[PDB]
């Protein structure tokens, strides 16, 4: 517990929450659009050719991408959180697509469902 | 190692507790420039999913996830580190 | 010209971009859904009720609020960009309940336009 | 009146003109603490629309106007002051 969660059932709470999230994504429809999503992008501010793939990218979604918010970290990095929603496979190709870019450093999504 | 980061919470509240989001805020105002921005989507008419971006080093961001995500009528809060 | 703008044709340039944007809203279709408008809220960080009575503004408009973004600006104050979908009257509707909530010092509407 | 200040600047722009995001993002990165974030919205196949809410005094607000507006590609963009 000591990052340093408070106390004893406050480890196992956030544990249970996504458990319940992650077993909502598993076993509902696979063709259900509505879910959604957080990709949590960091990526070389200065790679030539990058943000404008990136932007291709998230158009050839359309739908599929509410909107995106950039922090310019530092002179060689930039962080976005880019809001998804859609089914679970076309968020998993829109993550391996922006995650196998060169110049993306780390390209990590959580998953979020209604209650 | 007491390096400042940067780290993403995803939250998704009860949009009608009331008093949550008010809560929020103050503890984020009260934190100063350990938050950069939030982002919100409405994603239905009881649910409200957030991206709170913080700045500052583990312990730091890990006080503020503790505060925020143990707010009543916070549903899911988890965070992504650099 | 001297907030400096640069020389002649340049603040020139900048008028006919928001009459031709201006323009756009007039005479188009007022019934036509997909127009887009930034609204730029700021308002007491500490007025009682007041975050919740935009959020439950916001969520009864629902599809028209694509997101909004939030600065804390100060002890007192928070920026809010928030990004409408719709056509001019339930654009318009919002700024104005949003605009007329005690605590909002200042609610502007930038309308924006395809091309 | 030299004071520091909060502006949000509204652009929309060509999501296809080689080169624009990449230089609006250098302009951004070489201005430090006078960006805060940008929000982005994508429109249709040809247009992005981005709030870049900016902090300095009126007319470090103004440079970054300039220099952001001036880029091929740029449609719009206009500035909202506190
Ligand atoms: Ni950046
Ligand atoms: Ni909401
Ligand atoms: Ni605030
Ligand atoms: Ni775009």
């Amino acid at each position: 517990i000591i990052n340093g969660y408070s106390s004893r059932s406050e480890l196992v709470r956030d544990m249970i929450r996504e458990k319940l999230v992650e077993d909502n994504w598993a076993e509902d429809n696979p063709n259900d659009e509505s879910k959604i999503a957080v990709l949590v992008v960091i990526y070389d501010a200065h790679q030539r050719e990058l943000n404008q793939r990136m932007i291709d990218i998230q158009h050839a979604s359309g739908t599929h991408v509410l909107c995106t918010t950039h922090i310019h970290m530092d002179e060689h990095n930039c962080l976005e959180t880019i809001i998804l929603q859609g089914n679970s496979f076309e968020i998993q190709r829109l993550q391996l697509e922006i995650g196998g870019l060169r110049g993306v450093k780390f390209a990590k999504l959580t998953k979020a469902s209604s209650f």
